[PDB]
């Protein structure tokens, strides 16, 4: 997140840090938002690569203890069966991740509460994205969980020319693209986090930015919409 501020360790307890193993170590790679006890949804182009992953609930700082994380394997992936990995623009850009384990619930552990069936928020709606991805363009990770507040650009902005034109479809949600904040590499997969009367849902699944960079002003963030993939989720969970 580029332009970000760090986050309170309790604010945002759905989030999840989707990690690979990388010889002895674990590395950050995407996020996620944690939506039943043995579930993540991430973006499909996360999990694209053959790697070993593990999901790290209750994380608040990559690089030290918090005395709060349960660490978990990934037993099952299931990616979006339209998904096409060098076709980002068409959508589709969505995975489940099924747990080794059901993690435990806590003030820092939480289910993700998803919106309803084909929501479509109005322009400049209020919404964070978080996530420990870059900093700046060709950056580095945060170490600390950082959140931006990323007001929405509606479909018939964000695909007009001077945006996204014909690359944002109307299965997205843009948010940002003020030139100061964004998302950035290491965010993708993560939730866009919106108010909605009185109460935060997860409306987008961060899934790209700019190859121009992350902060790009007229090139918002852009995210899968959630409300376009709840019949999807839910089959997928039930057949599983
Ligand atoms: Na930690």
């Amino acid at each position: 997140v580029v332009g970000g501020t760090e986050a309170q360790r309790n604010s945002w307890p759905s989030q999840i840090s989707l990690q690979y193993r990388s010889g002895s170590s674990w590395a950050h790679t995407c996020g996620g938002t944690l939506i039943r006890q043995n579930w993540v949804m991430t973006a499909a182009h996360c999990v694209d690569r053959e790697l070993t992953f593990r999901v790290v609930v209750g994380e608040h700082n990559l690089n030290q203890n918090n005395g709060t994380e349960q660490y978990v394997g990934v037993q099952k992936i299931v990616v979006h069966p339209y998904w096409n990995t060098d076709d980002v623009a068409a959508g589709y850009d969505i995975a489940l991740l099924r747990l080794a384990q059901s993690v435990t619930l806590n003030s820092y552990v939480q289910l993700g509460v998803l919106p309803r069936a084909g929501t479509i928020l109005a322009n400049n709606s209020p919404c964070y994205i978080t996530g420990w991805g870059l900093t700046r363009t060709n950056g580095q990770l945060a170490q600390t969980l950082q959140q931006a507040y990323l007001p929405t650009v509606d479909y018939a902005i964000c695909s007009s020319s001077s945006y996204w034109g014909s690359t944002v479809k109307n299965s997205m949600v843009c948010a940002g693209g003020d030139g100061v904040r964004s998302g950035c590499q290491g965010d993708s997969g993560g939730p866009l986090h919106c108010l909605v009367n009185g109460q935060y849902a997860v409306h987008g699944v961060t899934s790209f930015v700019s190859r121009l960079g992350c902060n790009v002003t007229r090139k918002p963030t852009v995210f899968t919409r959630v409300s376009a993939y709840i019949s999807w989720i839910n089959n997928v969970i039930a057949s599983n």
